[PDB]
């Protein structure tokens, strides 16, 4: 449908989500990343956000345990324009109960077109890229006439 | 242990939601209601809100349209108990795209133990019952002994 | 499509169906609700069925267990018109084998449209509606105009 | 689990199912085979089984339509012992409303063990079975000992 | 859409695949047959196919373990025409956290039309049905015609 | 579980997939990146692989398309450590038949731990990235000793 852009801001506000077994992993890659991730904001949902703030003192605003509708504050946040970068580091060999909120947040990344990592290859290639720390235009749909076209 | 409780006002924030194909039917239904509905606070998707407000001129507070993330924006405001009754008219006879969004909203509906109509028959069981309009304790999960559980 | 009307029998035909995390919740709804509940003709799923009648004394048609076919055979009476009220709390933190099932079964309750709870709060409101005890007519789709222009 | 046995009747009771978009498909290969299936019993989900009727005169006992019910009235029927064969061909092309009834049936005649074909080679290769005439036993779980050991 | 033919070899290349509550069933059922299976060309997944080899002696062409990304190599094999039947005996009482790749790889035997059974009593009929050690047509989607109309 | 080591080659074996409604986008994406493509082996499903060479002139290794095993073949490639980069432009807003399959290759491109992008913001971040035309070192899961424990 209908495309209209909006700038990423040279500051990104980057939302932090891991499962379970994913934890150890998106740990190592933030204290890694620590000193460049430090000049961004940070968002995550409960666990993840407590366990990284706690360890790095970073200031992490973290939002509730996904399964507690976690991963749906950060899919209306993206939604909403106010995540720019979302890391989601999935368990692919483990049965998660809330899978269709894993699903539609990571629909929600890809129609929105925001950068999403969802492994660490990824998260590399992506926070070592030069335009990381600059504004970048993306394009969007066009909620405006998406809508306008629906009441007609 | 593991649940606490939540109070739901007289005055009840619910949301309004519905799959094209069954948009005529919720809006039939609102309007058999308009006097009951007027007494509370409605919430609804992008398209269904902007539909009922203007053929009833109630005031609806819209959220983005489903495809684009409003489901997830509605699942949102539940886990955070600014929603305390959804009606939500999905379409059994359509495939749609945002199904894992249907689902995961579906889902928290159901762990905040929210009252949930999703066809004609329950939504008039569930409007018509009298302490509708009453302040109601409803039974909710502890989120600080989960989270806390969660930080051992 | 084209609707017709079923009318709902004044002593309803309520299936109660709870997958094992859910089984003490519901139990202790029902035991709250027994005065109630003996007025209906009870049925349920296999595991469900049998703890009811030997914690409560009422009787209850226990079907087969959900996995082993139990929420089909539910499905079935559901679209042939022989369950009114459905009680299914399934459990929205934990993955099952028969999930495609449990949402066949929810699929099929919202297209014959008949009264659903998928929690506490939407059953409570349920029962103590004032025409849970009366006889009530309910829209559902026309079968026979369905099927006549199938083969149109 | 444990398990016990049933016995698959010399004349099978057979379920015919067909997505809109495999509906010829079925409809061709149940004339090509009419001779030998009238000599059983034949169900299936409310279009497709007036189809048949209409077409090849055979006796057909019609459920409802799939996506109304009919298909969890079959998986009722299999679970019940009531079925002894599927052919179900379902649209590996084409998204369906009533998916997860198309997976939930499926995952109930893997389970209870009865023969299944979901495409034209395999149901040629049952037909073609020497036991597809006569009576069979087959292995199936024994409900009453998994229900006990539940309670 | 348009069909063509294909011709399964009178040497079928079959495909065994099977989830840990079904391995036992799988292995039972594959030493029960090994007379007949000894004649043909055997492929599986890692762990299943390891498990059969060292208990049969035969040699089967192992593939990756399923979870990680077995099940994708034979739907791909299958695709390519190179599996002729596929044995896959898929846990109906346990989800699986790879259940797309079930899903997907039961999609496409679907779709290129080969004999497949998700239980032992299918399997049986199939490796009993009197054509399975010759050559058989099966009608396949017509691949160039379908990317001839894409472009 | 036991992890190891892969190294992603300078010269990327990249898989280039889109659906209907993204294939215009990938396609101008490829152009406006053609120079650096150009340095690198191509890989992507039928239509799409097609379309590309047709329109760029480059080389492309076409597989089937992907509702007749296209994306399967991908998968198996990546799970072999022939693919190192996915570019897949899947469809947020449509209903796909090989969802499935859509579904298990994203899957195994997350165990594999490859770059993977789902959109364009992804793909532009990823491939200005400087490692992307340098040997890169992963982990990767330890297959032999993951099998080796299977077969105890």
């Amino acid at each position: 449908m209908e495309l209209t852009t909006r700038t990423l801001p040279a500051r990104k506000h980057i939302a932090l989500v891991a499962h379970d077994h994913c934890k150890q992993m998106l740990m190592s890659w933030v204290e890694r990343h620590q000193p460049l991730l430090e000049q961004h904001v940070l968002y995550a949902t409960g666990t993840t956000g407590n366990l990284i703030s706690r360890a790095t003192g970073m200031n992490v605003n973290a939002m509730l345990s996904g399964p507690m509708g976690g991963d749906q504050q950060v899919g209306a946040l993206i939604s909403e324009g106010k995540i720019d970068v979302l890391i989601f580091f999935w368990d692919p060999l483990n049965a998660v109960p809330q899978d269709p909120d894993v699903k539609a947040l990571l629909r929600l990344a890809t129609v929105w077109n925001i950068p999403v990592a969802t492994n660490v290859a990824t998260a590399d290639f992506i926070i070592q890229s030069p335009h990381f720390n600059d504004a970048v235009d993306i394009l969007i749909p066009d909620y405006q006439r998406y809508l306008a076209d629906r009441l007609k």
